[PDB]
């Protein structure tokens, strides 16, 4: 209650004074409260305050609610990874231009779901998973006090749930791979069509998968110190490491950031940072 006071009070700065326009967005010198005001400028700049009547106090009220059931003793799979895969959602609609693409009630649930596609995560060490973190999303989003949702139809509210747990459950890497097949597929042959509600779908699947994994794409000393994250929660549970780094980067990430850039261009900061990335870390891997 002491801390939602103090983030219903404040003024919340633009999105340039913010920097979460940019894919090279980085949080370390952030405290939880200016993530806070982070996230109320995300809804407010991609207009979902107003084009759902949220209440200030009950948006601020849900953002707490969110972050307090992430664990901070988990090294990496924490509010600040959710935080961020939400600031990478909102660079790819803005400075991405993917906005355009897709409808007022898809943000909505693009948004929502980013911030709680990972809640109260324990860590790797202790798609079962996802269908707890959706668990806990509704859940809060049901909560008096919380219901951000409120403005909604019935059948605004029907459609975005559903959108929402899809979108949750692609954050499972072993749908990803399922999937992406058909994804790059459409992609290589100019078959692709947003209009098609099967790859609508899939593409925010994909969507997703790529905001939850872009700390890979970041400027080096970020990406880095992102990497201590996980080595930490992987290996201790609370030399090999730059030939991994480019054994993930194959095997998972380049592809579907180069899928992405096909979509919109100007989400190629992605790719371009991904790549120099992994040329740095091959580099070291040579030792
Ligand atoms: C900047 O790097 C990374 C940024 C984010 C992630 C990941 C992963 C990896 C692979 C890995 C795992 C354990 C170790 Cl020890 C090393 C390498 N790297 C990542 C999987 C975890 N999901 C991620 O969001
Ligand atoms: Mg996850
Ligand atoms: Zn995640």
């Amino acid at each position: 209650t002491r801390e939602l006071q103090s983030l219903a009070a404040a003024v919340v700065p633009s999105a340039q004074t913010l920097k979460i326009t940019d894919f090279s967005f980085s949080d370390f010198e952030l405290s939880d409260l200016e993530t806070a005001l982070c996230t109320i400028r995300m809804f407010t700049d991609l207009n979902l305050v107003q084009n759902f009547q949220m209440k200030h106090e009950v948006l601020c009220r849900w953002i707490l609610s969110v972050k307090k059931n992430y664990r901070k003793n988990v090294a990496y799979h924490n509010w600040r990874h959710a935080f961020n895969t939400a600031q990478c959602m909102f660079a790819a609609l803005k400075a991405g231009k993917i906005q355009n693409k897709l409808t007022d009630l898809e943000i909505l649930a693009l948004l929502i779901a980013a911030l709680s596609h990972d809640l109260d995560h324990r860590g790797v060490n202790n798609s079962i998973m996802e269908h707890h973190h959706f668990d806990q999303c509704l859940m809060i989003l049901n909560s008096p006090g919380n219901q951000i949702l409120s403005g909604l139809s019935i059948e605004e509210y029907k459609t975005t749930l559903k959108i929402i747990k899809q979108a949750i459950l692609a954050t499972d890497l072993a749908l990803y791979i399922k999937r992406r097949g058909e994804f790059f597929e459409l992609i290589r042959k100019n078959q692709f069509n947003l209009e098609d509600p099967h790859q609508k779908e899939l593409f925010l699947a994909m969507l997703m998968t790529a905001c939850d994994l872009s700390a890979i794409t970041k400027p080096w000393p970020i990406q880095q110190r992102i990497a201590e994250l996980v080595a930490t929660e992987f290996f201790d549970q609370g030399n090999k490491i730059p030939s991994m780094q480019v054994g993930f980067i194959d095997a998972i990430c380049l592809q579907l950031y180069e899928a992405l850039t096909h979509v919109s261009e100007d989400c190629f900061p992605l790719l371009d940072g991904c790549r120099k990335n992994r040329q740095k870390w091959q580099a070291l891997a040579e030792q």
